[PDB]
């Protein structure tokens, strides 16, 4: 790796300095550069490693839909032929996609979620497994599809059952991996009477707890409720 | 090169493409491809490859200069040593923005510039030519930097010359080029009275000529014209 001569800690500062330039496909390089030490991450570390290849995959997502949406176009009735060269590029793109998704479920499989023993850690990468299968799903169409949606919701629902188990209702690692889980019920999964079922639960038993929390875990946890009621909102 | 076996006009389909996904790295790749084809560009394939590589140099150049702040703090008196890190990576950064100018101004050279007799695309190419010494000259510290500034000041200073006597003073072209020659005169060169002068003359030649214009000229010359209004208001 071309990482591999760099020291852990001057990966993790450039990752640090790569996210303040927004220079994020460099920031992911860094961290996985960093993970690929071969030591377990802190949760400093943990976000930065997931604010990187966020932001490298969102970038490649809207892409791909603003091209898929142009392909879409064109197969439609009374549209000129225009070659190959829209399927190709959005081809490419996917592609691209898929490369950034299998290197993160890379990194995670090899190895940090067999060394995470922590609930914080475990569910944080869980949740990420989750979500780089939910990317995955997204641009599949052909036999895997099926099984990239079951390893989505597998990982989705470990986490949730870890979470749930060992975490409070306002912890904000268990809100945003209810959050996901609830996107990837309407979105991917066919089940928008889950995604709000769910939603709608994480909120209220989450609303039950904020009076536990001092000011900053309030704002924390109430700025993730307000997500999931935005998604309710839209959803009803 | 990658793109030596792809159609030109696929090549430039998927320019536009890449335009619409905001994938500029892709957008500039697809059109050097299309230069390296040997044939003169049209006015809209120049602008596609005036925006794909305005695009590309634009972000590193808001990169560099996130890090290189960060190196001139490290530097203050009373700042912890943080090591080689910021100086590695601000480096890293321009290196690679040294190197997309480099591409730029070799494929002007090789043999854009050459074959551009009609005043519009020489005075296009020429602009593009001393823009892309001046993003040299804004990182250049060294032996060359005058020498990096001679030459951004000779194109651009060649690019007028051709503009004055074959361009209305209402071209988006020739104001553009006057618009970035000011800016030149005003931050690489330290000549903020000549950039004053330029903006001037060329706001004051412009508005006496817009009555000859339709209302989409008008369109065009007057955003132009705004443009040097506001480098004057932050200049005087």
């Amino acid at each position: 790796g071309a990482m591999g001569s760099m020291e852990r800690a001057s990966l993790i500062q450039k990752a640090k300095l790569a996210e303040q330039a927004e220079r994020y496909e460099d920031m992911a390089a860094f961290m996985k550069g960093a993970v690929e030490k071969g030591e377990e991450l802190s949760c400093e570390e943990r976000n930065l490693l997931s604010v990187a290849y966020k932001n490298v995959v969102g970038g490649q997502r809207a892409a791909w839909r603003v091209l898929s949406s142009i392909e879409q176009k064109s197969n439609e009735e009374g549209s000129e032929e225009k070659g190959p060269e829209v399927r190709e590029y959005r081809e490419k793109v996917e592609t691209e996609l898929q490369g950034v998704c299998d290197t993160v479920l890379g990194l995670l499989d090899s190895h940090l979620i067999k060394e995470a023993g922590d609930a914080e850690s475990r569910v944080f990468y869980l949740k990420m497994k989750g979500d780089y299968y939910r990317y995955l799903a997204e641009v599949a169409t052909g036999d895997d599809k099926k099984r990239i949606i079951d390893s989505a919701r597998s990982a989705y629902q470990e986490a949730m059952d870890i979470s749930k188990k060992e975490m409070p209702p306002t912890n904000p690692i268990r809100l945003g991996l209810a959050l996901n889980f609830s996107v990837f019920h309407y979105e991917i999964a066919n089940s928008p009477e889950e995604a709000i079922s769910l939603a709608k639960t994480t909120f209220d038993e989450a609303m039950a707890d904020l009076h536990t929390l001092s000011e900053d875990s309030y704002k924390d946890s109430t700025l993730i409720m307000q997500l999931l009621r935005d998604n309710l909102t839209l959803w009803t």
